[PDB]
């Protein structure tokens, strides 16, 4: 059935853009979704995809994704993402970087790329020699920009806020946590939470990873099956996505789910089961949102101590989808939707007066 048009048209897609060049084998899409809060950003991701369609459905699905992530972030953002088609293993090339850079100085700042899934720094590099258009790649950030536990401070202060509202009280002194995944943003993750005085449970498909945790924090470890049925009052998904399902959400003895993993729901029913089940969703794209914010602060001379003081602001951005939740007779996850779309909506009727220049986040535009 799938139709590029029908599906622009249904979710309203502004742009899709396919790029190729011959000597680097580039097969690129760029997806803009929404632009009404200004330019679109994205990270890059590369990927070995079964088809051409399999790669479209991944980046519209994930350019949407940037459009709500962003807006509720308070970021003067749109929605995009890029994807490349290939083996990052074997493909990457100056060329293949170069070339995908080039048709992103060809948007002349629609899309403004960075870092993303199977990409790096190095790469970014590359497309910073075609387009300014790109994020993650300056001295400041190099130097003491060091993203993960950016992302877990969002978590962890979006998680004081949901424990806030069910427990009376944003303490997690002598609460047991069920976290998995034991990644690099999880063990920062881990950090705040035991320095509280909190209780970890943990797995993670490596072994390495897991003794360095149990070692630091002191966590029980359990195996990667049980981590739902555990007796704990936070789950943090912080390993994959659709790790709340069919499957797992009647197991979960917890009260709040608060974790770094995009797309925690597998599909929306299991926002509305986690609704009938009693259990607070704090949605994906809301409280890992410490990731985007962090490179957006690059685009204004990027600032540790600022972005972590608009991060630490998660904490209000949780609270208000839960007023929402209530106000609205509606789920957490339909909640934070509402609350991006309310934004992007507000903001385009509140900036509709002509001025013969409109300040954006692009400084000096390159
Ligand atoms: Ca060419
Ligand atoms: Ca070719
Ligand atoms: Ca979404
Ligand atoms: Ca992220």
């Amino acid at each position: 059935r799938f139709s590029i048009f029908e599906t622009m048209a249904m979710e309203d897609y502004e742009q899709v853009v396919f790029c190729h060049d011959k000597v680097s084998g580039l097969k690129a899409i760029i997806a803009i979704h929404d632009t009404t809060l200004g330019p679109a950003l994205g990270g890059l991701r590369m990927w070995n995809y079964a088809s051409d369609e399999e790669a479209l459905i991944d980046a519209l699905r994930l350019a949407k994704g940037m459009t709500y992530k962003n807006a509720a972030a308070g970021l003067n953002l749109g929605g995009g993402k890029a994807v490349i088609i290939g083996d990052a293993k074997t493909q990457k090339s100056e060329a293949l970087f170069r070339a995908f850079g080039r048709y992103v100085q060809s948007l002349n700042g629609r899309y403004i790329t960075a870092e993303d899934v199977n990409t790096t720094v190095a790469d970014m590099d590359y497309i910073h020699m075609e387009t300014d258009f790109v994020t993650g790649v300056s001295p400041a950030f190099g130097s003491s920009g060091n993203p993960s536990p950016v992302t877990a401070y969002g978590v962890y202060r979006g998680m004081k806020a949901a424990a806030k509202e069910v427990y009376g009280t944003d303490s997690l002194g002598g609460k047991t946590v069920a976290i998995q995944g034991v990644g690099n943003v999880a063990f920062n993750l881990c950090r705040h939470l035991h320095e509280e005085g909190a209780k970890l449970i943990v797995t993670d498909i490596n072994q390495d990873a897991l003794r360095r945790a149990e070692e630091a924090f002191g966590a029980l470890v359990v195996g990667p099956d049980e981590i739902y049925s555990v007796d704990a009052d936070i789950f943090a998904p912080c390993a994959l996505g659709a790790t709340l399902n069919d499957e797992t959400i009647p197991q979960l003895k917890v009260k709040i789910i608060a974790g770094a993993a995009n797309n925690q729901l597998k599909e929306d029913r299991h926002g509305d089961m986690l609704q009938e089940r009693g259990i607070l969703y704090t949605p994906d794209f809301v409280i890992n949102a410490g990731g985007v914010i962090n490179v957006a602060d690059e685009l204004d001379g990027y600032n540790r101590e600022r972005a972590m003081k608009k991060v630490e602001l998660v904490y209000d951005a949780v609270a208000k989808v839960i007023e929402i939740a209530k106000r609205d007779h509606l789920p957490t996850y339909r909640a934070a939707e509402k609350m991006a779309e309310e934004r992007i909506a507000t903001m385009g009727s509140a900036r509709s007066q002509f001025l013969r220049r409109d300040k954006n986040i692009l400084g000096s535009r390159g």
